[PDB]
């Protein structure tokens, strides 16, 4: 998972 | 949260 | 992508 | 959030 919340986990 | 992963809820 | 967070984008 | 796209962040 690529995810911005302020910075992959994909 | 903003998250791609292949498409916000922050 | 399949997501759930309270229901496709895949 | 939960999400598969093939596998949490809720
Ligand atoms: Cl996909
Ligand atoms: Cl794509
Ligand atoms: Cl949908
Ligand atoms: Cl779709």
């Amino acid at each position: 998972l690529v995810y911005f919340a302020a910075x992959l986990k994909a």
